[PDB]
């Protein structure tokens, strides 16, 4: 047999691109751009028109939308393809930057540190300047830039952790920037739960917009459960973090509010069960892709 | 701000690589393989050994994998790193190639067509033997010749999951730890049936291998939940099939009679509540990756 061993590009990386965005003093962003595969490696969808899903801790979670997208495209042709772009940072060791403190909380007048279990202080309160960034310079620039020939229909946020708190400060706060927002398993608990203020300020209060929430979190968040080889006192180290945090709690009390509030066109908790904050990602991501891709019929 | 765009590369699609292996009957097979973040652009370890994840249907399931394995890799850098290859197809336009139905079901004397439906079937033989003797000589040899494996897993859904069981039957020494996803036990009015009782009842005195197995299916699959655009015969039909294929009782049978056998070392079932047949991959892909990094601890 003629076997051969032929390097070959892109393989499975087709249809993306990425681009440094340089300006800010914290350091360059970087965005990741992907696109249904069935439109040209130049980004030409031949007239179609899309969706998009915008990703923050862009590096973490973009091949994974990509991947889930593409599956369900492959699956389901006749549905609108969508456009993922992830918002992220020049980092090659690690797909998550300490960055991300300042990018996705919001500001505050008074400002409480997470614990570490001392005070672990860190950057905080730039979200309103990267919701700015994202509307403002990210989106024209994929929309008018990127792909000026492809109408865009259903635009979604989601993000994990401090991203879900982004999530709900931009829902809250300027409800028509997204149609959908995915916020999986959010920091509800952050600077003594800030968040909840704006939460209640939402749901009294923002006429012409018609938001769509996805809320998730996996079981084990509140509840960890003692890994095979892991020591006493790192286990009660989670336990305590777990307990102070109170992940799913926070959500369904959330969740609930919100749903008697009214103010939501749909509203949606998931507890994945067995999963804990990490273990969560990858589902919650492809629960939260398959949600918005649900809601196009 | 004076933002500056500038295009880069790789972005997010860094430390993969891809080879076309040309030489089989049915036309040329495309391998994607990633590593850990922390070695180098070239496949440098530098000392370190590793695991290793194969993926039939690899053109699906590549991306999910490999950002699964970065996402935990990040949080937990003491842990052993994943190398993660993907087997698939020179496809361009969908993640499925049609050969997946030759490649991924075994050879049988009789052939009952899936519901009437017929497609290429028995290339499992074949396909087992181009992973065990070609592909992995090639990653192993050439690709990481440094790298020591520690335990090697072997990943498919549906079709896949199906290949998966007919390799640990088979050949239970072909890998370490089988991960078989919503697999298609009902195949061929259950042909895998025949392997597994002799699998049971087929270990060797000495030296017979005792593998790994995580079994896995969405509940919807036996279970479909209506949607309300859907007409009553057009949910009526995905009853009818849904009932056929008897995804969710299949698995548990298989789990509890394989339990009975005493001949894997480890063996899990997970059901994924609220999961479909197209909605489970993304969580069991990365439950199955959890799974086999959990117990590399
Ligand atoms: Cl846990
Ligand atoms: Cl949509
Ligand atoms: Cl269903
Ligand atoms: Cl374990």
């Amino acid at each position: 047999t003629h076997w051969a061993f032929s390097p070959i590009q892109p393989g499975a990386a087709r249809n993306m691109a990425a681009w440094q965005i340089a300006g800010k003093k914290d350091g360059p962003y970087q965005i990741d751009v992907s696109w249904p595969l069935t439109w040209s490696e130049s980004g030409d969808a031949s007239g179609k028109s899309a969706n998009a899903v915008y990703l923050v801790d862009g590096n973490a979670l973009f091949l994974t939308a990509t991947e889930t997208l593409r599956r369900r495209e492959s699956h389901r042709p006749s549905e609108t393809g969508t456009v993922v772009i992830a918002i992220g940072y020049p980092i090659t060791d690690s797909v998550f930057s300490p960055r991300r403190s300042y990018d996705l909380t919001p500001p505050c007048d008074h400002y409480i540190p997470p614990e570490g279990g001392s005070p672990k202080p860190e950057a905080h309160g730039g979200a309103d300047e990267f919701l700015t960034f994202i509307a403002e310079i990210v989106r024209p620039f994929v929309e008018l830039k990127v792909f000026p020939r492809v109408s865009f229909g259903r635009t979604a946020l989601f993000g994990h952790s401090y991203g879900g708190l982004f999530a709900l400060h931009a829902l809250f706060t300027k409800p028509s920037s997204f149609d959908v927002y995915l916020a999986a398993s959010p920091s509800i608990w952050w600077n003594n739960r800030s968040i909840l203020t704006e939460a209640r300020r939402f749901i009294s209060g923002f006429s012409s917009a018609h938001p769509v929430l996805r809320l998730s979190f996996g079981s084990r968040e509140q509840y960890p459960v003692r890994q095979r080889v892991e020591s006493d006192e790192m286990f009660k180290r989670r336990q305590r973090a777990a307990e102070q945090r109170r992940m799913n709690d926070n959500c369904e009390e959330l969740y609930s509010e919100l749903l008697a509030s009214g103010r939501l066109c749909k509203l949606e908790v998931k507890e994945y069960l067995d999963e804990d904050h990490g273990s969560v990602i990858g589902p919650a991501l492809s629960g939260g892709i398959m949600f918005l891709s649900n809601l196009s019929a």
